[PDB]
């Protein structure tokens, strides 16, 4: 068991029962901050790489370009330098500092873009970059990838399946692209045949999923969850296995993120205390007491230490 | 495989084998970053933790007092707060808000001590602590605390032996307390009867090994490769096991850090690069071509994103 490079590494992260929330053990959380680059997007970055290089997109001289300074930029520079690639990123010149270094510390090309123009303005630059010699440049666009979905099916969800005996019950997940919970409720429902209640967690500050599914305007907001909330569906999003959608507020999940350090001594980050608010909701309602409930930890704590988690 | 809280998940640590170091492949790191509070420590402030539970020492009541902001200090406190412990840390007041924040954050009851008194200023603070009332208070002492190198021998070297197939031949480690290097050399060469070559690191500004063992004076003095160097032999560095001591220096250790992150796609700390650094000039000697190198990585990257690593 000695992986060809950090890639291969990813997953097989470990669940870990709530003491302080849920009722009688009725909730416990899954640790992707125990992954290469520490978030589960090491998982994605990992397999939309890998996908890449079987279908031929990605080959020896061709550079990977994105636009995303988050997990998922991280995640896409640690499996860059592992497999060999060089790899541009664009983001605001605004991102912190402590980002920078760590992206340039894994050695990305980092294309600071105005300020002003904000993650749209990356985009922009990263497909003007894309533009300039598509013969040369990949963009792995993880809103719409079915790579990000497809390894959540072939190790997230069933490693729930096999740590739990079958017996998980509800899986709790916030959606960024929607590859995790996609990913693991098609593995569970239609791989293991169980007839588990799927819930998405978002910000009830942009409640984007709860608003289309009722049918209402869609009406986006800022909020502080960060990895999840992007203010549209994204395509990676399988709204035909969700069962639920909750909502958490920025101040719940920040609250929520600390009582797992303090009281659980889980380094969890922001949107991990959103998960579990929405899933100590659920565990404390009388429909859900015999129900095993996994929530999905995307992130760890030192990650957040420059925000108001700390 | 639910843990029950979170101390239970120590462990279980990948190995990855290096590209750019070594000959032919000779050369595999244990990502010790993988871990509940994200160090190599995480195994030994569970295991101290529940040795003192085993001996009648913690109860409920007891509160843990110890002296370290360091990488023990967070693993110690993820453990008192994962199993229902109060604790308190003394430290200079001179330490990194970074640190404070993520040990206030996890619960402890930071105590900060004058910063002309450095760390003794600390270890004494916390001996006050304990002398006012040691019915109340338990201080588990990291440098000399048998179940340190214990859980080493219990996990860390079984997960060697394991994961190489016994084909292990050169266990690596830096040297802090000497707990791994000595229970994985215990647990290999006793429990599984292999006489391989265990190198202990040190940094060549604080050579005390090294000295002791030529029979030297002993100079100790001020490094960058923060883990490791203590200025002082161990209680918990079983000698009579270390086969060879390697050198480096800071500066190398560095360098060699940054070259893990961009060259290999592995998120190391400081002292991951020392020992690398030391496994690798052993690796390119022919003596050691035909052997498997396994090199500890206790830590991760991002918590050292305000030293001289970025």
């Amino acid at each position: 068991a000695i992986y060809a490079d950090n890639s291969y590494s990813i997953g097989n992260t470990p669940l870990v029962r709530l003491k302080h929330f849920g009722h009688n053990g009725n909730v416990v959380v899954k640790i992707e901050g125990r992954n290469p680059s520490y978030s589960v997007k090491c998982r994605i970055g990992a397999n939309m790489v890998w996908q890449a290089e079987k279908d031929g997109t990605l080959t020896k001289g061709k550079e990977i370009v994105d636009a995303t300074s988050g997990n998922t930029g991280i995640a896409l520079a640690y499996v860059a330098a592992a497999r060999g690639y060089k790899i541009t990123l664009t983001a605001p010149e605004t991102m912190s500092l402590e980002r920078k270094r760590l992206l340039c510390g894994l050695g990305v090309n980092l294309v600071l873009t105005e300020g002003a123009k904000g993650a749209k303005g990356a985009i922009a630059k990263a497909e003007e970059i894309v533009a300039s010699d598509p013969s040369r440049y990949v963009m792995l666009k993880q809103f719409e990838n079915p790579a990000n979905p497809q390894i959540h099916r072939e190790t997230t969800g069933p490693e729930i399946w096999k740590d739990t005996d079958g017996k998980v019950d509800v899986v709790v997940a916030g959606v960024g692209t929607g590859g995790s919970i996609t990913g693991i409720s098609r593995a569970i429902k239609l791989d293991f045949g169980k007839q588990i209640t799927s819930v998405a967690v978002e910000p009830v500050e942009s409640p984007v999923i709860s608003q289309t599914l009722a049918g209402e305007e869609v009406k986006p907001g800022p909020h502080k969850i960060q990895g999840i909330g992007a203010g549209f569906i994204p395509k990676n999003l399988d709204l035909s296995i969700i069962d639920r959608v909750e909502t958490v507020d920025s101040d719940t999940a920040l609250a929520t993120a600390r009582r797992l350090m303090a009281e659980e001594g889980i380094l969890a980050g922001i949107s991990s205390g959103a998960a579990v608010a929405a899933a100590d909701r659920l565990a404390k309602l009388p429909e859900f007491a015999d129900k095993l409930i996994v929530v999905i930890l995307p992130s760890a704590s030192e990650r957040y230490l420059s925000t108001a988690l700390f």
